Protein backbone atom coordinates (compact mmCIF):
# COMPACT_ATOMS: atom_id res chain seq x y z
CA UNK A 1 0.00 0.00 0.00
CA UNK A 2 1.24 3.75 -0.74
CA UNK A 3 1.04 6.74 2.18
CA UNK A 4 -1.92 8.78 1.43
CA UNK A 5 -1.38 12.63 1.74
CA UNK A 6 -5.38 13.32 2.41
CA UNK A 7 -5.23 13.04 6.10
CA UNK A 8 -2.34 14.09 8.32
CA UNK A 9 -1.98 10.83 10.65
CA UNK A 10 -0.60 12.25 14.27
CA UNK A 11 -0.20 9.48 16.32
CA UNK A 12 -1.05 10.02 20.13
CA UNK A 13 1.54 9.92 22.47
CA UNK A 14 1.41 7.07 25.10
CA UNK A 15 4.34 7.07 27.73
CA UNK A 16 6.02 4.06 28.60
CA UNK A 17 8.62 3.45 31.04
CA UNK A 18 11.49 1.15 30.86
CA UNK A 19 13.42 0.35 34.45
CA UNK A 20 16.31 -1.59 35.55
CA UNK A 21 17.11 -3.04 39.04
CA UNK A 22 20.08 -0.29 39.70
CA UNK A 23 18.65 2.88 37.84
CA UNK A 24 14.87 2.67 38.21
CA UNK A 25 12.87 3.61 36.05
CA UNK A 26 12.79 6.25 33.19
CA UNK A 27 10.21 7.23 30.92
CA UNK A 28 10.14 6.66 27.22
CA UNK A 29 8.59 9.09 24.95
CA UNK A 30 6.05 6.47 22.93
CA UNK A 31 3.36 6.51 20.56
CA UNK A 32 0.36 4.66 19.41
CA UNK A 33 -0.73 4.54 15.71
CA UNK A 34 -4.05 3.13 14.37
CA UNK A 35 -4.16 -0.63 12.32
CA UNK A 36 -3.79 -0.96 8.59
CA UNK A 37 -7.11 -2.44 8.64
CA UNK A 38 -8.97 -0.19 10.20
CA UNK A 39 -7.93 2.92 7.71
CA UNK A 40 -9.57 4.80 4.33
CA UNK A 41 -7.70 3.42 1.67
CA UNK A 42 -7.97 5.24 -1.73
CA UNK A 43 -6.45 5.73 -5.27
CA UNK A 44 -3.34 7.56 -4.84
CA UNK A 45 -4.16 9.97 -7.35
CA UNK A 46 -7.44 11.64 -5.34
CA UNK A 47 -10.35 10.30 -2.89
CA UNK A 48 -11.68 7.24 -4.39
CA UNK A 49 -12.31 4.44 -2.56
CA UNK A 50 -10.05 1.40 -3.30
CA UNK A 51 -12.19 -0.53 -0.37
CA UNK A 52 -15.83 0.27 0.30
CA UNK A 53 -17.62 -1.89 3.28
CA UNK A 54 -16.97 -5.43 2.17
CA UNK A 55 -15.68 -5.17 -0.93
CA UNK A 56 -12.63 -3.72 -3.20
CA UNK A 57 -13.23 -1.81 -6.68
CA UNK A 58 -12.07 -4.07 -9.11
CA UNK A 59 -11.23 -1.34 -11.50
CA UNK A 60 -8.33 0.51 -8.90
CA UNK A 61 -7.54 -3.38 -7.78
CA UNK A 62 -7.97 -6.06 -10.33
CA UNK A 63 -4.88 -8.13 -8.69
CA UNK A 64 -2.88 -7.83 -5.36
CA UNK A 65 0.17 -5.95 -6.89
CA UNK A 66 -1.85 -3.24 -8.99
CA UNK A 67 -3.89 -2.59 -6.11
CA UNK A 68 -1.09 -2.12 -3.57
CA UNK A 69 0.61 0.01 -6.53
CA UNK A 70 -2.89 2.14 -6.81
CA UNK A 71 -3.95 2.30 -3.44
CA UNK A 72 -2.67 4.58 -0.34
CA UNK A 73 -3.88 4.21 3.29
CA UNK A 74 -4.36 7.30 5.00
CA UNK A 75 -4.39 9.47 8.18
CA UNK A 76 -6.76 8.92 11.37
CA UNK A 77 -8.83 11.00 13.55
CA UNK A 78 -8.22 8.84 16.29
CA UNK A 79 -11.13 10.12 18.99
CA UNK A 80 -13.73 11.08 16.30
CA UNK A 81 -13.60 8.29 13.35
CA UNK A 82 -12.49 5.40 16.15
CA UNK A 83 -12.84 6.13 19.87
CA UNK A 84 -9.05 6.41 20.41
CA UNK A 85 -8.01 8.84 23.07
CA UNK A 86 -4.87 9.17 25.60
CA UNK A 87 -3.61 11.29 28.24
CA UNK A 88 -0.56 10.95 27.27
CA UNK A 89 -0.15 8.09 29.83
CA UNK A 90 -3.14 6.42 29.74
CA UNK A 91 -5.08 4.67 26.50
CA UNK A 92 -8.43 4.61 25.87
CA UNK A 93 -10.17 2.49 23.37
CA UNK A 94 -13.80 2.98 23.13
CA UNK A 95 -16.07 -0.36 21.52
CA UNK A 96 -18.64 1.55 18.84
CA UNK A 97 -17.94 5.06 17.37
CA UNK A 98 -20.98 5.60 14.99
CA UNK A 99 -20.42 3.11 12.30
CA UNK A 100 -17.28 1.75 13.39
CA UNK A 101 -16.71 -1.15 15.92
CA UNK A 102 -13.20 -1.82 18.07
CA UNK A 103 -9.52 -0.29 17.06
CA UNK A 104 -6.14 -1.96 17.43
CA UNK A 105 -3.30 0.12 17.93
CA UNK A 106 0.51 -0.56 18.25
CA UNK A 107 3.21 1.35 20.38
CA UNK A 108 5.41 2.58 18.40
CA UNK A 109 8.76 4.44 19.39
CA UNK A 110 8.90 7.12 16.80
CA UNK A 111 6.81 7.96 13.87
CA UNK A 112 8.06 5.57 11.16
CA UNK A 113 8.94 2.63 13.74
CA UNK A 114 7.31 0.07 16.10
CA UNK A 115 8.90 -0.12 19.65
CA UNK A 116 10.53 -3.64 19.51
CA UNK A 117 10.39 -5.17 22.80
CA UNK A 118 12.84 -7.95 24.31
CA UNK A 119 11.19 -9.07 26.93
CA UNK A 120 13.24 -12.64 27.82
CA UNK A 121 14.29 -12.38 31.43
CA UNK A 122 12.56 -9.33 31.65
CA UNK A 123 8.58 -8.56 32.92
CA UNK A 124 6.11 -5.90 31.18
CA UNK A 125 3.51 -4.46 33.56
CA UNK A 126 0.36 -2.20 33.20
CA UNK A 127 -2.56 -1.14 34.62
CA UNK A 128 -6.03 -1.75 33.22
CA UNK A 129 -9.54 -0.49 34.05
CA UNK A 130 -12.22 -3.51 33.24
CA UNK A 131 -15.40 -1.46 35.31
CA UNK A 132 -16.70 -0.43 31.52
CA UNK A 133 -15.79 -3.71 29.74
CA UNK A 134 -18.39 -6.60 30.20
CA UNK A 135 -19.54 -10.12 28.82
CA UNK A 136 -18.79 -10.46 24.66
CA UNK A 137 -15.81 -7.79 24.53
CA UNK A 138 -11.99 -8.42 24.91
CA UNK A 139 -9.43 -5.53 26.05
CA UNK A 140 -6.51 -7.01 24.72
CA UNK A 141 -2.70 -6.12 25.27
CA UNK A 142 -0.61 -8.35 23.55
CA UNK A 143 3.16 -9.01 21.92
CA UNK A 144 3.03 -9.97 17.66
CA UNK A 145 6.33 -10.80 15.98
CA UNK A 146 5.92 -8.06 13.76
CA UNK A 147 8.39 -6.26 11.47
CA UNK A 148 9.57 -2.60 13.07
CA UNK A 149 8.73 -1.11 9.85
CA UNK A 150 5.92 -2.84 9.29
CA UNK A 151 6.84 -4.91 6.55
CA UNK A 152 8.72 -1.97 4.35
CA UNK A 153 12.21 -2.77 3.92
CA UNK A 154 10.65 -6.78 3.01
CA UNK A 155 8.11 -5.97 0.56
CA UNK A 156 8.50 -3.36 -1.89
CA UNK A 157 4.60 -2.73 -2.30
CA UNK A 158 4.25 -1.45 0.91
CA UNK A 159 5.53 2.34 1.57
CA UNK A 160 3.24 2.91 3.98
CA UNK A 161 4.91 0.84 6.61
CA UNK A 162 4.85 1.28 10.65
CA UNK A 163 3.58 4.94 10.73
CA UNK A 164 0.44 3.70 8.67
CA UNK A 165 0.24 0.49 10.96
CA UNK A 166 0.78 -2.12 8.28
CA UNK A 167 2.64 -5.73 8.88
CA UNK A 168 0.24 -7.25 10.88
CA UNK A 169 0.18 -11.10 12.09
CA UNK A 170 -0.67 -13.35 14.92
CA UNK A 171 -0.91 -16.81 15.95
CA UNK A 172 -4.41 -17.20 13.89
CA UNK A 173 -2.83 -16.87 10.43
CA UNK A 174 -5.81 -14.43 9.99
CA UNK A 175 -7.22 -13.88 6.08
CA UNK A 176 -8.98 -10.47 6.63
CA UNK A 177 -6.16 -8.75 6.75
CA UNK A 178 -6.31 -6.03 3.94
CA UNK A 179 -2.51 -5.62 2.99
CA UNK A 180 0.24 -8.53 3.25
CA UNK A 181 3.34 -8.58 1.96
CA UNK A 182 2.66 -5.24 0.37
CA UNK A 183 0.17 -6.50 -2.17
CA UNK A 184 -3.75 -6.03 -1.27
CA UNK A 185 -5.17 -9.64 -0.30
CA UNK A 186 -7.63 -9.48 -2.86
CA UNK A 187 -8.02 -12.69 -4.41
CA UNK A 188 -11.01 -14.73 -3.88
CA UNK A 189 -12.26 -12.07 -1.70
CA UNK A 190 -15.36 -13.14 0.37
CA UNK A 191 -17.85 -10.99 2.03
CA UNK A 192 -17.62 -11.92 5.76
CA UNK A 193 -19.87 -8.78 8.15
CA UNK A 194 -20.95 -5.52 6.55
CA UNK A 195 -17.55 -4.60 6.89
CA UNK A 196 -15.00 -7.32 6.29
CA UNK A 197 -14.35 -10.20 4.34
CA UNK A 198 -11.41 -12.76 3.70
CA UNK A 199 -8.79 -13.54 0.60
CA UNK A 200 -6.61 -16.06 -0.33
CA UNK A 201 -3.40 -15.45 1.94
CA UNK A 202 -3.73 -15.54 5.50
CA UNK A 203 -0.64 -13.84 7.98
CA UNK A 204 0.78 -15.56 10.40
CA UNK A 205 3.47 -15.51 13.17
CA UNK A 206 4.23 -16.29 17.02
CA UNK A 207 1.96 -14.14 19.66
CA UNK A 208 2.32 -13.94 23.30
CA UNK A 209 -1.28 -12.81 24.71
CA UNK A 210 0.01 -10.83 28.10
CA UNK A 211 -3.74 -10.11 28.64
CA UNK A 212 -7.23 -10.57 26.94
CA UNK A 213 -9.39 -10.07 29.69
CA UNK A 214 -13.10 -8.28 30.46
CA UNK A 215 -14.50 -8.00 34.04
CA UNK A 216 -15.66 -11.34 34.00
CA UNK A 217 -12.72 -13.18 33.15
CA UNK A 218 -8.96 -12.59 31.67
CA UNK A 219 -6.61 -15.37 30.19
CA UNK A 220 -2.51 -14.75 29.64
CA UNK A 221 -1.79 -17.39 26.53
CA UNK A 222 1.54 -18.04 24.85
CA UNK A 223 0.99 -18.92 20.97
CA UNK A 224 4.28 -20.17 19.61
CA UNK A 225 4.77 -20.84 15.22
CA UNK A 226 7.37 -22.89 13.87
CA UNK A 227 8.12 -19.90 11.34
CA UNK A 228 10.16 -17.04 12.55
CA UNK A 229 8.54 -13.45 11.87
CA UNK A 230 5.52 -12.36 9.50
CA UNK A 231 4.83 -15.13 7.18
CA UNK A 232 2.57 -15.08 4.80
CA UNK A 233 0.52 -18.56 4.08
CA UNK A 234 -1.92 -19.67 2.21
CA UNK A 235 -3.95 -23.15 1.75
CA UNK A 236 -2.82 -25.41 4.89
CA UNK A 237 -0.09 -24.04 5.91
CA UNK A 238 -2.67 -20.69 7.08
CA UNK A 239 -5.11 -23.70 8.85
CA UNK A 240 -5.78 -23.41 12.81
CA UNK A 241 -3.35 -25.49 14.76
CA UNK A 242 -2.08 -27.79 12.26
CA UNK A 243 -0.42 -25.19 9.97
CA UNK A 244 2.34 -22.99 10.47
CA UNK A 245 1.21 -21.81 14.32
CA UNK A 246 -0.60 -22.97 17.61
CA UNK A 247 -3.67 -21.22 17.34
CA UNK A 248 -5.18 -22.61 20.84
CA UNK A 249 -2.51 -21.40 23.16
CA UNK A 250 -1.21 -22.88 26.61
CA UNK A 251 -3.96 -20.67 28.24
CA UNK A 252 -4.21 -19.20 31.82
CA UNK A 253 -7.46 -18.28 33.11
CA UNK A 254 -7.70 -18.80 36.27
CA UNK A 255 -11.62 -19.68 36.27
CA UNK A 256 -10.80 -22.64 33.72
CA UNK A 257 -8.38 -23.77 35.71
CA UNK A 258 -10.55 -23.95 38.62
CA UNK A 259 -10.61 -21.12 41.06
CA UNK A 260 -13.87 -19.50 40.54
CA UNK A 261 -13.77 -16.50 43.28
CA UNK A 262 -10.17 -15.34 42.11
CA UNK A 263 -10.84 -12.91 39.29
CA UNK A 264 -14.12 -10.37 38.87
CA UNK A 265 -16.26 -7.73 40.03
CA UNK A 266 -15.78 -7.59 43.60
CA UNK A 267 -13.03 -10.65 44.38
CA UNK A 268 -9.24 -10.97 45.08
CA UNK A 269 -8.64 -9.32 41.74
CA UNK A 270 -11.93 -6.94 41.36
CA UNK A 271 -12.61 -6.27 38.10
CA UNK A 272 -14.43 -3.49 38.80
CA UNK A 273 -11.83 -1.37 39.70
CA UNK A 274 -8.44 -0.68 38.58
CA UNK A 275 -5.84 -2.54 39.03
CA UNK A 276 -2.05 -3.28 37.60
CA UNK A 277 -0.54 -6.50 35.97
CA UNK A 278 2.86 -8.04 35.91
CA UNK A 279 4.11 -10.63 33.66
CA UNK A 280 7.18 -12.06 34.23
CA UNK A 281 9.37 -14.14 31.69
CA UNK A 282 12.09 -16.19 33.39
CA UNK A 283 14.67 -17.86 31.78
CA UNK A 284 16.25 -21.39 32.60
CA UNK A 285 19.83 -19.65 33.11
CA UNK A 286 18.38 -16.11 34.18
CA UNK A 287 20.12 -14.81 31.42
CA UNK A 288 18.23 -12.86 28.14
CA UNK A 289 19.89 -16.10 26.30
CA UNK A 290 18.61 -18.80 28.35
CA UNK A 291 15.56 -20.82 27.51
CA UNK A 292 11.77 -19.32 27.75
CA UNK A 293 11.14 -21.77 31.48
CA UNK A 294 7.98 -20.01 33.26
CA UNK A 295 5.31 -17.21 32.33
CA UNK A 296 4.84 -15.75 36.32
CA UNK A 297 1.87 -13.25 36.67
CA UNK A 298 1.49 -10.94 39.66
CA UNK A 299 -1.27 -8.61 41.00
CA UNK A 300 -1.39 -5.23 42.57
CA UNK A 301 -4.57 -3.50 43.78
CA UNK A 302 -5.15 -1.10 46.40
CA UNK A 303 -1.53 -1.35 47.21
CA UNK A 304 -1.72 -5.52 47.84
CA UNK A 305 0.17 -8.16 46.11
CA UNK A 306 -1.30 -10.67 44.99
CA UNK A 307 0.19 -13.55 43.40
CA UNK A 308 -1.60 -15.44 40.75
CA UNK A 309 -4.34 -18.60 41.77
CA UNK A 310 -3.54 -22.07 41.75
CA UNK A 311 -4.35 -24.23 39.21
CA UNK A 312 -7.64 -27.09 40.80
CA UNK A 313 -7.56 -29.62 38.33
CA UNK A 314 -7.52 -33.55 38.69
CA UNK A 315 -4.44 -34.34 36.78
CA UNK A 316 -2.76 -30.60 37.09
CA UNK A 317 -0.09 -30.12 39.28
CA UNK A 318 -1.38 -27.09 41.41
CA UNK A 319 0.94 -24.70 40.19
CA UNK A 320 0.02 -20.72 39.43
CA UNK A 321 2.45 -20.21 36.72
CA UNK A 322 3.10 -21.53 32.40
CA UNK A 323 5.56 -23.80 32.11
CA UNK A 324 5.90 -27.14 29.50
CA UNK A 325 4.90 -29.23 32.10
CA UNK A 326 1.79 -27.04 33.03
CA UNK A 327 0.81 -26.76 29.80
CA UNK A 328 0.97 -30.56 28.84
CA UNK A 329 -0.85 -31.56 31.69
CA UNK A 330 -3.64 -29.29 31.07
CA UNK A 331 -3.61 -30.13 27.87
CA UNK A 332 -4.40 -33.85 29.02
CA UNK A 333 -6.44 -32.72 31.58
CA UNK A 334 -8.73 -30.44 29.09
CA UNK A 335 -8.94 -33.52 26.33
CA UNK A 336 -6.87 -30.64 23.77
CA UNK A 337 -4.29 -31.70 21.78
CA UNK A 338 -1.09 -29.90 22.84
CA UNK A 339 -0.60 -27.80 19.76
CA UNK A 340 1.43 -25.72 21.29
CA UNK A 341 4.85 -28.19 21.89
CA UNK A 342 4.06 -29.01 18.95
CA UNK A 343 5.21 -26.10 17.72
CA UNK A 344 8.17 -25.85 20.16
CA UNK A 345 6.38 -24.88 23.67
CA UNK A 346 7.78 -22.31 25.73
CA UNK A 347 11.25 -22.65 23.67
CA UNK A 348 10.11 -21.65 20.84
CA UNK A 349 7.47 -18.50 22.34
CA UNK A 350 10.98 -17.63 23.71
CA UNK A 351 13.22 -17.11 20.43
CA UNK A 352 10.45 -15.26 19.50
CA UNK A 353 10.52 -13.09 22.54
CA UNK A 354 14.10 -12.52 22.24
CA UNK A 355 14.32 -11.44 18.28
CA UNK A 356 11.92 -8.62 19.67
CA UNK A 357 8.11 -8.39 19.53
CA UNK A 358 5.32 -5.29 18.18
CA UNK A 359 3.04 -4.54 21.28
CA UNK A 360 -0.87 -4.28 20.00
CA UNK A 361 -3.26 -3.14 22.54
CA UNK A 362 -6.84 -3.78 21.35
CA UNK A 363 -11.01 -3.28 21.94
CA UNK A 364 -12.88 -6.27 20.24
CA UNK A 365 -16.11 -8.46 19.71
CA UNK A 366 -15.86 -11.66 18.42
CA UNK A 367 -17.64 -13.04 15.19
CA UNK A 368 -16.27 -16.57 15.28
CA UNK A 369 -16.91 -17.81 18.66
CA UNK A 370 -19.12 -14.76 20.93
CA UNK A 371 -16.11 -14.80 23.20
CA UNK A 372 -17.46 -17.86 24.88
CA UNK A 373 -13.91 -19.12 24.99
CA UNK A 374 -13.00 -16.17 27.28
CA UNK A 375 -16.00 -15.79 29.70
CA UNK A 376 -18.73 -18.80 29.07
CA UNK A 377 -18.71 -22.51 28.62
CA UNK A 378 -16.72 -23.59 25.31
CA UNK A 379 -16.93 -25.43 23.51
CA UNK A 380 -20.58 -25.17 22.79
CA UNK A 381 -21.24 -29.07 22.16
CA UNK A 382 -19.57 -30.45 25.49
CA UNK A 383 -20.33 -30.77 28.71
CA UNK A 384 -20.11 -27.90 30.84
CA UNK A 385 -19.07 -30.03 33.85
CA UNK A 386 -15.99 -31.37 31.77
CA UNK A 387 -12.62 -30.42 33.24
CA UNK A 388 -11.91 -27.25 30.43
CA UNK A 389 -15.13 -26.78 29.34
CA UNK A 390 -16.07 -23.28 31.74
CA UNK A 391 -14.22 -20.37 31.28
CA UNK A 392 -16.49 -18.20 33.23
CA UNK A 393 -20.12 -17.16 34.27
CA UNK A 394 -21.16 -15.07 30.97
CA UNK A 395 -24.56 -16.63 29.55
CA UNK A 396 -23.87 -19.43 26.68
CA UNK A 397 -25.65 -16.61 24.91
CA UNK A 398 -23.70 -13.78 25.38
CA UNK A 399 -21.27 -12.01 23.41
CA UNK A 400 -23.12 -12.05 19.52
CA UNK A 401 -21.56 -9.14 17.76
CA UNK A 402 -24.73 -7.46 16.47
CA UNK A 403 -26.17 -7.64 20.20
CA UNK A 404 -23.11 -6.14 22.23
CA UNK A 405 -22.93 -3.56 19.66
CA UNK A 406 -26.24 -2.47 20.00
CA UNK A 407 -26.46 -3.08 23.52
CA UNK A 408 -22.84 -1.32 25.32
CA UNK A 409 -21.79 0.23 22.23
CA UNK A 410 -20.43 2.95 24.83
CA UNK A 411 -18.36 -0.08 26.48
CA UNK A 412 -14.20 0.82 26.86
CA UNK A 413 -11.09 -0.20 28.11
CA UNK A 414 -8.05 1.98 29.65
CA UNK A 415 -4.25 0.66 29.57
CA UNK A 416 -2.23 3.07 31.63
CA UNK A 417 1.00 3.15 33.51
CA UNK A 418 2.94 0.86 30.62
CA UNK A 419 6.52 -0.44 32.15
CA UNK A 420 8.84 -2.94 31.11
CA UNK A 421 12.38 -4.06 32.53
CA UNK A 422 14.26 -6.26 34.79
CA UNK A 423 12.58 -8.57 36.48
CA UNK A 424 11.17 -7.18 39.38
CA UNK A 425 12.22 -3.56 38.63
CA UNK A 426 8.95 -2.36 37.31
CA UNK A 427 7.16 -2.27 40.73
CA UNK A 428 8.53 -2.40 44.18
CA UNK A 429 6.94 -3.55 47.80
CA UNK A 430 8.21 -2.72 51.37
CA UNK A 431 7.00 -3.59 55.43
O1 LIG B 1 -10.91 -19.72 18.38
C1 LIG B 1 -11.49 -19.11 19.52
C2 LIG B 1 -10.40 -18.98 20.58
O2 LIG B 1 -9.78 -20.24 20.78
C3 LIG B 1 -8.88 -20.23 22.06
O3 LIG B 1 -8.49 -21.62 22.05
C4 LIG B 1 -9.39 -22.59 22.68
C5 LIG B 1 -10.09 -23.47 21.93
O4 LIG B 1 -10.61 -23.06 20.87
C6 LIG B 1 -10.56 -24.62 22.45
O5 LIG B 1 -11.00 -25.48 21.65
C7 LIG B 1 -10.18 -25.00 23.68
O6 LIG B 1 -10.62 -25.99 24.28
O7 LIG B 1 -9.72 -23.96 24.59
C8 LIG B 1 -9.00 -22.91 23.91
C9 LIG B 1 -8.44 -21.88 24.87
O8 LIG B 1 -9.55 -21.08 25.26
C10 LIG B 1 -7.74 -19.32 21.70
O9 LIG B 1 -6.82 -19.27 22.80
C11 LIG B 1 -8.25 -17.94 21.31
O10 LIG B 1 -7.12 -17.17 20.93
C12 LIG B 1 -9.28 -18.01 20.19
O11 LIG B 1 -8.63 -18.40 18.99
C1 LIG C 1 17.19 -17.88 38.84
O1 LIG C 1 16.40 -16.97 39.58
C2 LIG C 1 15.48 -17.58 40.44
C3 LIG C 1 14.66 -16.45 41.09
O2 LIG C 1 13.56 -16.12 40.26
C4 LIG C 1 16.17 -18.41 41.54
O3 LIG C 1 15.20 -19.16 42.25
C5 LIG C 1 17.21 -19.34 40.92
O4 LIG C 1 18.05 -19.94 41.89
C6 LIG C 1 18.06 -18.63 39.86
N1 LIG C 1 18.83 -19.67 39.20
C7 LIG C 1 20.10 -19.50 38.87
C8 LIG C 1 20.67 -20.54 37.96
O5 LIG C 1 20.76 -18.55 39.27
Amino acid sequence: QQAGTNTAENHPQLQSQQCTTSGGCKPLSTKVVLDSNWRWVHSTSGYTNCYTGNEWDTSLCPDGKTCAANCALDGADYSGTYGITSTGTALTLKFVTGSNVGSRVYLMADDTHYQLLKLLNQEFTFDVDMSNLPCGLNGALYLSAMDADGGMSKYPGNKAGAKYGTGYCDSQCPKDIKFINGEANVGNWTETGSNTGTGSYGTCCSEMDIWEANNDAAAFTPHPCTTTGQTRCSGDDCARNTGLCDGDGCDFNSFRMGDKTFLGKGMTVDTSKPFTVVTQFLTNDNTSTGTLSEIRRIYIQNGKVIQNSVANIPGVDPVNSITDNFCAQQKTAFGDTNWFAQKGGLKQMGEALGNGMVLALSIWDDHAANMLWLDSDYPTDKDPSAPGVARGTCATTSGVPSDVESQVPNSQVVFSNIKFGDIGSTFSGTS
